[PDB]
């Protein structure tokens, strides 16, 4: 909805957006948005994602499509009405994005989803790129399982020629849908294919939107190597524009540098990882705050 | 409508367009068109805005959107005839922006919206853009809280990826056409996944005459560094010929150029906002006329 | 139609297309046309002009819509059949432009619009343009009043981030249709959102002929600012090709170049002109036949 | 259709070829193809052209419009069947061109239309085009009275800026259709706004080959100035490729190349005019056999 | 259908292609083709070509459209079914090319269509292209005819602005199909107008294969010249990948290099042509292996 | 499905993964998969694959097409639900891709196919590419009788000017669905008119992982020598991205470096095949781990 603030209220707003990454208990956003949606009422429509024609499939807080839902109407605290219909498989009226209210009027946060390695880690979506040597898919499962912490973390694989992986985008929705939905820790494998289609582009403009208001981190691969003059620049788009953090190789083997977007208008934070391979390229982060400028974050985006 | 001019009525014209900007009561504009809102007979139409599909969607006063409204014709001065007619939720006959008269004969104008400073800012669009250092949405909230003097301003917020955005475009033209049917000071974070579909390009093309034609102001947020033929230079035009006044960052971190025009065929105007980060990002503008010369125009934009 | 000519009947051509621009009194053509629309059956369509989609609406000599007209042929001299019909408030036989003959035999000429400060101004399209300082709309609204003369100018605004700007294309078309059926002399600012649509490029394309067989003159500011390597291009088209007269700054503030094409096949004349502000901005252009050769026009035209 | 050669009738073929161009009385191919079309039975479809949207519509030999014609189908040597059929003003079967056979076996041939200052020229699509101070239109007015001898030339007028000017595509293919059907010489001014649609692409693609097939001659003026890398290939292709003669402005002022295709597989002829200006712009060519090789002509399109 | 092979039967498969080039009567596999379709049960549909559309027309063995075909399917060795069904003058269920087996389990070849000047040419389709000097359409005229030998060689025209010349795409897919259900030599002057539609891209992509299926050869000009990014490389496309021979003028005036495709996986050969004009344009080649290397094959393309 | 992993479930995961490619017996996953093929319920729905407008064909065990299927649900362990339906020969609700489960837990495999020369291959694609001299088909039909081993290799041809080759896409797509439900081994010669529709882009992004998660190997040449901006860009995402191996042609005649994806995460390896040339152009592949990082791939890569 939108949201009026004079200096006072806007003053609270950024002391709660600054906690919700810096102070919080960590994952404690996703304990909570998991009870808002356990309280919904059983057959609620609570998240919409586009498939690759434009149109949304719904889903409920079991992640089980709806797929007849008749007219509902719901009024905002600005006046505003949202209104959920569902037909033939398909959204008829309503809008992209949970379809219940996760946040209220504490909005535009980066909720912290873990720590590790003494450093915090937003929720959101997180994109691993970078040129060089070092290898992505090994870190987003490392990253995942270092997230995951106590919980296990879900792996959606999609578009790569290897075995049992789903080339079908409306499956890849279907599968986030239900990522999201049910773990805190999420790691997407890859993004190549997804870098096209409305729904595909729909996907890319969302889903850092949906995993912070749930509270749940999305780590997801892309290969910038697609070297041409257009699909390069929805690369830098994607990592620049579209994620809540970015994670990008180095100079140095092995070596990472994350950097992080602390919520709306706060500092941008940076730190590096040190990792090393193990037995079947199973990747550890070695383990035992900084800021930095867009100056600096357009240099790294090079 | 057209309207037709002599020497003497274009003279008073321009006179009257002058003092619209230069001695007019700060926000008098606003409350007059607020007053002429209030007045419209109850369900009458008064504003329509592009959805994404280029379709039509038609307010009423009080920012609830209209159905089914049969068929009803005005006559303007010139002869024209202005006809609204809205069916199953879409804009039959009629046309994009306000529905009733708000501006009269005296169009053209930049409406004084808020002074602040010792400067005079205008109504319409402001565009808060830019390279180097400075930071974007902590601005556009310290302005909006200064030029909302003892009001609150409304906040619209989409595309970006962190917690409670709206990503659907079709929320976001509600949330805007809901701000300046209500609010005098509004922030848009932010203009990136506009910057594309019929719906997108109409919101473009439209929002600056609109919030001019109320006496609202409508600041936004865009980050140019897409970096392509298409939409680096998409960016440049939303900022050159969509905007009713420019707020650039300079050379000098926490300093920057405002640029404003003043009204049709009037000069535009420059001054130097310096700022200050207090706690949690919170941005302090300073506050304890300069004509620019339209190659000093393009000199800043670059 | 066509026309046939031998030796004799194209010197003669010659002769009154050259008197058309020369020795004909300013204005007469216009008044000339003026009794030809006032001679049309009363619902008889007399022009049709392109909207955004690029089907055709229809006007009757008072400027007022036709919504529906039945199958109507008409006999041309050269043999041709012109046939009209109208249904649903939509073109559905017929063809842009007057749909009644404005001009005879009495073809490829640039009418006399008005003479001021010594020179003559042909009717058409005038494209007022160019780079540097000077200052676009303040030098159209001075061209208006003063090729106006004794009368009004007329004044259709379109596509600006001002007050009571409309920025739908379609009340544009019928802004314009309305003008050139009921004025002698229109300004247009501005042509910037025009610069897209089916309906933006068969506006381009008609408008100087329509106008200059209205004996009726267009002046219409475009901004070339825009450099993006496409667009930057479909300027120069409608400023070479498209007009009937360009209007350029120079290198010195407040002077500029006026290019006139003078009829088919004829010698394009130049002429400079002095300006200078008054209060408010208000333009004064200073008053107490030079041809123009091509590559002269294409040194101009950068 | 299609034709069958051996040695013996391929070098009958190349001598009828040659004399079509080199012997034949000039314009006594014109005099034949009005004798087919005169003797072709009364309601006959004689004629397809496409209009904006890549429908044809379709002429009898009268140049009047077919709106309904029923299926007939006839059968060629080749053993080939056409069949043409008019529904609703527009070609149901049938193909775009000559509904009846002109040639029959002789085929490829650029059929002499005129004689003058003691060149020969050929039938065809004669562009007029080139970079410089020499004026298009003069010339084509000058070589359609020069060419046209005893007999007076026709005009069609399409998408100039001036008085009378048709700028609807469908209008202007009906006025070409009427000036083949009726008249050997023809001049069109200009094919400006041609150079887009698919009526557009079919025009550039057809009128050669119909006025060869026609034995007469179509004189059109083309600009190449528009100078953008897509448009100024169309240009080119359309000189180089689709056209049997070529007129281009040289070096020198008032002086032309004229480049001529002879025949299929024949030698490209080339001579020089010398023109000057009288009276009203009204100019003349002066009048009191070179090959040019596939070198020579690249090195003339620049 | 699909082939399996082991090391044995791939070596007499190898064996038997290189014959059907080097071994067998110049001419052999058409007469055989010939025998199979007048065999063919009389009203069966033998060929399928995409027209303009991307639709497909359907032939008989004599060259007739099939306008209405009831489904009928038939079995395959590696249990593959095919299908044919036409409906309303289109292919509603089949694919193009050709609908009866011509080739059997021998596929791959380059079928020696003629044998001329001591050397074997392939068929297939043989494009005939280059810049300088050399004349293509007098080339293709005496291949043609050398080709021919005994036979006369089949004309298709296309696209010239020339008398006669069809330019109606969908005739000219007639024009082939019957050129290539009854003749072993075919020339189509020229490939201008088809290098676009998905008829075209269609065209391009399967006659060679058509052709060389049949043991036909096509002798087809192209003109390189349209010089850009999108065309320019089409056609190096077209002669690099979708023709079975290429030849190509070179730096010495009459003279021309013949490389060809002599199978599957077979070397390409090369040899020089050298001719000379006679009366009228006709041209001669002279007669009172060689292969090439891949990377001397990217050096003649350019 | 998405699944869920720890520390010590991934280790494990990872684990079997490299037996996949290591230590399992070569062409077991094949032999597997044909297994769970052959329990398919006999009309059962068991690969989809995208035809040329993007809609999908359906295929049985027995590689028939499926014309009418009733929608069938069925629930994966994730909770996903899996519904197919198959109407008018089209898929009507579904997914491409295996449409039964071949992989179950044991998903980003490069399976086995077979061992040859001391050195295991993987499923999946392979593409054979690269520039310069050495002959791509004559290398994918010795890699396809060498991999074949004991067993027959299937060939799909599509696409070039040969005798009996297949252009039509469906008809390809018809023979690469009945090649991988019954063959471990199979050459397509060639990828040239694929690298266009949604069809094409369906199969480049899917067909990798159909094989591999079938066992099967499809070994495809891709001819990069079109050297348009586009399209030369496309072949290296194919080559990049699309592929589980690489054979690419080196600096030395006969010689080719082939790069192979072990698995998920794991090490690429690479390995130089030595060739040569017997009787007919049959090629003879030299028998009597090395990792390649990043970088040294993209070297490779130009
Ligand atoms: N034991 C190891 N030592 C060093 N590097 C390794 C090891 N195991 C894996 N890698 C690296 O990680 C990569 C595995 O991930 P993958 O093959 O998916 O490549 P990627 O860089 O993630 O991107 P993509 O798959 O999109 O090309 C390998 O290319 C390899 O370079
Ligand atoms: N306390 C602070 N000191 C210095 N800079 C700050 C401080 N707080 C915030 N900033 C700057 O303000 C910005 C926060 O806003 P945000 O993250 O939205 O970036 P932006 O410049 O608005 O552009 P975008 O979001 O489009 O990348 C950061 O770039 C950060 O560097
Ligand atoms: N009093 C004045 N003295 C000098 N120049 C002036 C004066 N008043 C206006 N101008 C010039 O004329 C312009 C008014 O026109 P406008 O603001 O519409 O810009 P423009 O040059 O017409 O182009 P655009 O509107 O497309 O930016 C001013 O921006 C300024 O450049
Ligand atoms: N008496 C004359 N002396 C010299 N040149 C003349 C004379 N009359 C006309 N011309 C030239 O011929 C041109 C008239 O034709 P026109 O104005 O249509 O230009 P064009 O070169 O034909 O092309 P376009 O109209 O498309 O720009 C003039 O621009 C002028 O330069
Ligand atoms: N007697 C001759 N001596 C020398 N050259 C000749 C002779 N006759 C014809 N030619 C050449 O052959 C060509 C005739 O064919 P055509 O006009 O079709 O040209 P083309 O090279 O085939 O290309 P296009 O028609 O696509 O421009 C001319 O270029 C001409 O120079
Ligand atoms: N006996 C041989 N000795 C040396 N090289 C050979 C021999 N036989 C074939 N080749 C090479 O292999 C090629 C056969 O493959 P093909 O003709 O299909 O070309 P390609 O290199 O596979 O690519 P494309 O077909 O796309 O042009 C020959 O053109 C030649 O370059
Ligand atoms: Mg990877
Ligand atoms: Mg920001
Ligand atoms: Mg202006
Ligand atoms: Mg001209
Ligand atoms: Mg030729
Ligand atoms: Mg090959």
């Amino acid at each position: 909805m939108i949201h009026l603030y004079d200096a006072k209220s806007f003053a609270k707003l950024r002391a709660a957006q600054y906690a919700a990454f810096h102070t919080d208990a960590p994952g404690s956003w996703f304990d909570h948005t998991s009870g808002v949606l356990e309280s919904v009422e059983d057959g609620t429509p609570v998240l919409a994602i586009g498939v690759e024609s434009g149109d949304a499939i719904v889903f409920d807080k079991n992640a089980q499509r709806i797929v007849a839902y008749k007219e509902k109407s719901v009024k905002a605290e600005d006046g505003s009405v949202s209104v959920v219909q569902v037909e033939n498989g398909f959204m008829k009226q309503g809008h992209r994005g949970w379809l219940v209210d996760l946040t209220g009027e504490l909005v535009g946060c980066s909720p912290v989803v873990a720590e590790f390695g003494g450093h915090r880690y937003a929720s959101g979506m997180v994109i691993v790129t970078g040129k060089g040597n070092s290898g992505k898919t090994p870190l987003v499962h490392a990253l995942g399982e270092a997230l995951g912490g106590k919980d296990k973390y879900a792996t959606v694989r999609f578009g790569e020629p290897l075995s049992g992986y789903n080339t079908d985008f409306n499956v890849f929705v279907d599968d986030i849908a239900r990522a999201m939905l049910q773990h805190r820790v999420i790691v997407i494998d890859s993004l190549k294919n997804v870098i096209i289609s409305r729904g595909a582009f729909d996907l890319l403009s969302d889903i850092g939107a949906m995993a912070a208001s749930r509270g749940c981190v999305v780590i997801a691969s892309l290969n910038p190597t697609s070297n041409d003059d257009k699909i390069v620049e929805l690369v830098k788009e994607a990592s620049r524009a579209n994620s809540t953090s970015l994670v990008i190789s180095t100079d140095v083997d092995g070596e990472w540098q994350v950097l992080t977007r602390t919520g709306e208008g706060l500092q941008r934070l940076t730190h590096t990882l040190q990792t090393s391979y193990g037995e079947h390229s199973v990747l550890t982060i070695h383990t035992s705050q900084t800021v930095i400028k867009n100056d600096e974050l357009e240099s790294v985006l090079r």
